């Protein structure tokens, strides 16, 4: 076993090839499948796994009642091989958690699981399944983290956590973790910024995170930093707004776009020079549809012009959270870090007449060969027998 | 790990010994078993696996509704150990696909999964579960492939794909793939020929494929080629017609036999000099029964005489697709490549009054010791509780 | 990996310690558990597994209907770790079979599975899951075998098969198998003897089998042989009759005991000099209860006196088949071959008012430390919801 | 593989971080989950496992009827990865048992499973799944053991067993076990003491056990011993009484506290010099709630003052058994033995109107970083559909 270098650049990509689809909700109609949300993908040098937050209950069972609720003592972080349904019969237990992150440094898995009360939550860090550290809420207001993979470079892994209001100024910290131990942290000096649920990836020995402004921005905030946690911050400038909800496309801003800025959804983007690959819902008002857009000057430019659009989920179909994940050369044999992404397909409450809320997933990887747009939706027929 | 040589000849065989039976549909009446079709077997130097195209749903669940449908965003290629039922709890995810192929080169698994719209489908190639290449539809008319194992020789794997009409002249291409990367391809110059769903096997460093003419041939077309993709084409001459539907046996043709030539079923045959082992349905008009026939001059001779017939499935029982698979000396310890075959036993629509369509499987391997004919049918009692 | 020596003697034992219990029928009431019969245990140098003949159906499902039937194309030999329920989710597929045997030579598993028509059945032999040989019925009357583990000595494995009437003189053959290949066989010259379902074990480089006389013997026939298949035959002389049905205990015979001699049940015994450990039902008329009896001169003596009796299953509880299995020094680290045994607990038809027949299992190993008698019955409550 | 040294001291700890939660009962409402009680955790140098005593039945099935019953022939010791639900599809079979213990010596698993009649029960010892020894009841009155992990030091493992009345003076023995073989035992000379269900852990090459006085003590008895079984005995002196039921906290005793002394619950404590970490229910009269208390002089001091209290389960929630388990440096890479604990959350009879009784589990590990109290209850809604 050797630790991931993380020193190569992102692979340039022209399109996205479908990588996985689990059909979790369809199968859970009869099969024993966990009620889950906040799924994400992360890979080791050997395999890729789907991580997810269970509700400690199964689909089509009475205990799925009220699962629109975000935090409870019953939620646990678990994982299974990519593309398989999250079942009690194929899932590895990771941590007790209602907010989480995970990543592999080349040697072992790091998992971060936050549980406990809203006014004093504690993140439990595990390395190879052994508790190695903890960090407790510093603002006493729902300590929370990525809900996607952390990023590793030369034996160090990095994540971002938030503590404070979800509708106003909060506090944001970056962490450097080695063998499950926090070796350094810094609080971001980001007045008037809002960071939630960051999607972080490694690129040329540094980390880039694209996050969610739940306070007053319909474009996405970003933070980038080196291994010493020296950071820069900003917002994606493109007039192709990335959050949901959001305004119709027009002239963007390199600061938070106030129009339709409140609320949001976890998302991601990949930076290539001044350009950006943007993943976003198709609807401006609800979590419906999904598309990938290549905007060659969208990181720093404010116009609403773009070069490529690829359909992922039809506008009449439910989507939800999305996040980045990468495949290192140690896994692929390539000379660059390959960008991939996943999409959570949320079914149930609040928009559908069920007693439960749960999601399935799809994932794609970036390639330079031919690709095609389509719609790969959840496909479940609601309501269920339980309702 | 070492590459399969694929340079020895096919083992001569006098009969077929039963190798596996999964009873998938019988078990799916209660258990959690995928709705599937287009199953096939492929082996590594260590194990044999059953691959299959799920419908992203389980038997006896409402989501099995309308699974007579061939192509959808929900279909996925998965695999499980041979003889086991295809379940969410024992199946490995391979690819998102409504048409597929797979094979092992001695080092890693190659999988090919085609998804996307009918007018621009994309084949995604994976090597050891990592995307290594893609190929997009070139005729914009349902890019499709074998639905059985590809064939590997000295580190190169080979497959055939079709694009264009299924009821007239189409386009057929042969591919050479190394470590999941397409290194060469050629379009077959085959006017008045039709190739669908090829069953390909290695033999003395070259590849032989026996396929399905869905246009105007009740005998089977074949294509053989060396590692450089230098090919030959023809039709099996035997008056023992191999396709379904077909006419009663009589004088055959070395070209397409037009009588009952439209439509068909995936099948296979093994060539031994001028002779051929033919696997076929027992019924000339429907997918019922199965039998193996040895015809000592059937590859090139047009008479309807044969030497050996072995019963596999009774004529009053449902059958379906069939395909070849081989076991290499690297797996068996033999000095030749052993021929085996599988049969898909289709239940449900359109011939049965259910809301669903699904199949189970049986498989056999060629031996020179004593064997016996019998009937090993699906055995499920329809309809089910869901209907 | 090294082949088992099989050259040491049986470990002397004073009693039997419970080793496993699967509770299959109890669990199958809700869980997905195969309908099975004819289970048996066999061990490798690393683990012990339960082999069994499925009916290609699950408990409490309609396809369990009529499973009193012995032979069908749907029956398959499968295996799982000892003590676990036989489920589609934890069972390895072995062979298509309605009669079977299996054993490990120290290097790989040998399995023997008989399927096909009653008038021409074929035994398929597999070594490490690869077909290595076949043997076809020679009397055209239900070729059949042990339904328990074969016996291995220095790289050779041995079994017994029967072909012919089950109610009169039949034909019995011994086989020597190396790496799945039959290298020698001999037909036993046994006029007026009847051998069915032999329980065979290795002891001092030779094989001893205790079997079932279904024709006209209420005591058990035996056959012993060396690696060259030079054999001796006889019947257990003890007045403690071992079969079921049988007469009340009295003066025995070294030939077949005609009284209540027709019919029978698979059983076993362990020979120690002139002494014998006898496992048998508690009832003389039905498959109820089970007990182990140490009879210090019972192999050759005809009296009905014994020294030790240990209860295994209460007389008011269902039992069924029983068989021997051994643990070699290569597995245990002992300087002798340890004797163990299993008992099949049959539930359902014909004695119970259900539509199905299925069994669970218990097993015990011989020790020289303290033990105790008790009753470890199936424990299921019949009928089931399916009936 | 190398033997665990067990020669380092316990890691000092300031609080407890949550390690696992299985949600077994919630999931068993639909999924196939064993009815269990008496769960416990034990680790090897590679992984941690949950052991448990099944009732040979699944939740929400009719065979769960009457599972308040403690001892039957159907109960089995099985294990699964920590945090996973105990299911037939993910559980390893260990032994037939209605009382049990297990631990890993660094090389292999030792399991101890007691079954048989109340008047002559037999403990079966297995090393790497092979029977290595047995010990039979010496008082003919329910031979019984820890219901938690045994303790290993330098290749020797240690446990405590009890035989005799559970409501008066009984007999208590300490055992030293090497490779599954009992090499030494001693009967504790403990007049007026009562020992049940000991929680034992290694510390500086010696063993410390904290147990349950079911006769006449509301504080917990303890026994400590070296590898030669030279022992000391006493009771925890703290006025913070550890058993359930118990009186309100007040002046304690270094002998058995008679007030509310009859009956009790399995529990644990960790000794640090004169101090003690006490785990106990929150209710003084029933198995409700759970908390960890640090009492700096509680081992030898009788006052009712303490320094730290951490909530684990709310007082309005069901708890049950609790036990210690440790993680050795060979597993963690630390320079000390890390203390952890588990809690059984019992649902059903006798306090709830169901036909069944079963439990789920949570576990925590000691750390010196920040922690938080909360409530992590079972969370199931009773009754179930079966009742
Ligand atoms: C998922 O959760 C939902 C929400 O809880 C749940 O729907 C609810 O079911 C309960 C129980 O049937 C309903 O509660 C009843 O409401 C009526 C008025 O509509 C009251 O009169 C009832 O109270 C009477 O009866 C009680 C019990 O005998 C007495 O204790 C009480 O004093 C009264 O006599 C009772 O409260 C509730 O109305 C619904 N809510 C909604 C929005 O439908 C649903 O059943 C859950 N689904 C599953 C599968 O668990
Ligand atoms: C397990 O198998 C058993 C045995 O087959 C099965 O019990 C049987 O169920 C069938 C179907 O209900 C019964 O068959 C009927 O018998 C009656 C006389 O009792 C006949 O009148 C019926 O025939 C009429 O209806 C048919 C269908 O419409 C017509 O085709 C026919 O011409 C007549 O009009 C019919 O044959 C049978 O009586 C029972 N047998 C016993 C012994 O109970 C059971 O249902 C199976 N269980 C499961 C779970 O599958
Ligand atoms: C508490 C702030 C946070 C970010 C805005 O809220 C989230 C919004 C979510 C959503 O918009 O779907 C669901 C989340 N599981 C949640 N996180 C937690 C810890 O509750
Ligand atoms: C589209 C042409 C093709 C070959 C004739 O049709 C097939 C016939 C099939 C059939 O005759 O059963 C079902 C197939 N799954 C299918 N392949 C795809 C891709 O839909
Ligand atoms: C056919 C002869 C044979 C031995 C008497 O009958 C058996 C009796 C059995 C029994 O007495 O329970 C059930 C068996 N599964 C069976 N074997 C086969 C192959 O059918
Ligand atoms: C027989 C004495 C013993 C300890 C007091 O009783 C126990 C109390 C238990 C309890 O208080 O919950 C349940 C146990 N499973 C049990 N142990 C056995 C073996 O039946
Ligand atoms: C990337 O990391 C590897 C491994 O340490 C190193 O050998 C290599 O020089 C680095 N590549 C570049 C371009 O710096
Ligand atoms: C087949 O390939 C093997 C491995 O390269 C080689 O050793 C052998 O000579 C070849 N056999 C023939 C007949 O060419
Ligand atoms: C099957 O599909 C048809 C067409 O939509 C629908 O009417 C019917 O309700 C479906 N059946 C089930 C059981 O869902
Ligand atoms: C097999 O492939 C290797 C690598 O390309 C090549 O060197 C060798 O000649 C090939 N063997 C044969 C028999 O063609
Ligand atoms: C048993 O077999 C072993 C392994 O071959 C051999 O070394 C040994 O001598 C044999 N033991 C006896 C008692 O013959
Ligand atoms: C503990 O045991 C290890 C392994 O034998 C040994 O190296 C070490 O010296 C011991 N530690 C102490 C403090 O005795
Ligand atoms: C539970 O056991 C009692 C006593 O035998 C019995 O009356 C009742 O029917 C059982 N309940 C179920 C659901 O089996
Ligand atoms: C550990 O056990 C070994 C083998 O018995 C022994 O030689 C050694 O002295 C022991 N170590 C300690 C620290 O006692
Ligand atoms: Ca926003
Ligand atoms: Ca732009
Ligand atoms: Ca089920
Ligand atoms: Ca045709
Ligand atoms: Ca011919
Ligand atoms: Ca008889
Ligand atoms: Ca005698
Ligand atoms: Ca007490
Ligand atoms: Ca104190």
């Amino acid at each position: 076993s050797v630790k991931l270098a993380g020193n190569s650049s992102l692979c340039p990509v022209s399109g996205w090839a479908i990588y996985s689809k689990d059909n979790s909700v369809r199968i859970g109609s009869k099969g024993d499948v966990f009620v889950i949300r906040e799924p994400f993908i992360s890979c080791s040098p050997l395999e890729c796994r789907t991580f997810f937050l269970t509700q400690g209950a199964l689909l089509n069972d009475k205990h799925s009642n009220g699962t629109i609720k975000d935090r409870s003592p019953y939620r646990t972080l678990m994982s299974c091989p990519i593309g398989e349904v999250p079942s009690p019969y194929n899932s590895r237990f990771e941590s007790v958690a209602w907010s989480a992150s995970a990543c592999h440094d080349g040697i072992n898995w790091l998992t971060i699981g936050i549980s406990g009360p809203d006014n004093g939550a504690v993140a439990v860090l595990k390395y190879n399944g052994i508790i190695t550290d903890t960090i407790k809420s510093w603002r006493n207001n729902i300590l929370r983290t990525q809900e996607s993979e952390c990023a590793c470079v030369n034996g160090s892994c990095f994540t971002v956590m938030t503590d404070g209001p979800s509708n106003g100024q909060a506090s944001y910290k970056i962490f450097r973790i080695e063998k499950g131990k926090i070796v350094k942290s810094v609080e971001m000096n980001a007045p008037n910024y809002h960071y939630e649920e960051c999607s972080c990836y490694p690129d040329s020995s540094e980390i880039t995170c694209v996050c969610r402004d739940n306070w007053h921005g319909s474009n996405r905030p970003w933070v980038s930093f080196n291994q010493n946690l020296e950071y820069q911050i900003g917002y994606i400038c493109s007039g192709i707004f990335g959050d949901n909800p959001r305004p119709n496309d027009k002239t963007g801003s390199c600061g938070p776009v106030s129009s339709n800025g409140a609320n949001g959804v976890k998302g991601f983007s990949f930076k290539y020079g001044n350009g950006v690959w943007i993943g976003r819902t198709k609807s401006i008002s609800s979590r419906n549809g999904f598309e990938m857009i290549w905007d060659p000057n969208g990181w720093t430019g404010t116009d609403n012009n773009f070069s490529i659009k690829q359909d992922i989920v039809g506008i009449n179909e439910w989507s939800g959270y999305s996040g980045s994940f990468v495949q290192h050369p140690e896994l692929t044999g390539l000379d660059c870090i390959r960008p991939c992404f996943w999409v959570e397909l949320i079914r149930g409450r609040p928009k559908e007449n069920t007693i439960w809320t749960s999601g399935s997933s799809i994932s794609f990887c970036g390639v330079n060969s031919d690709t095609v747009g389509w719609s790969w939706p959840d496909g479940a027929e609601l309501p269920f027998t339980i309702d």
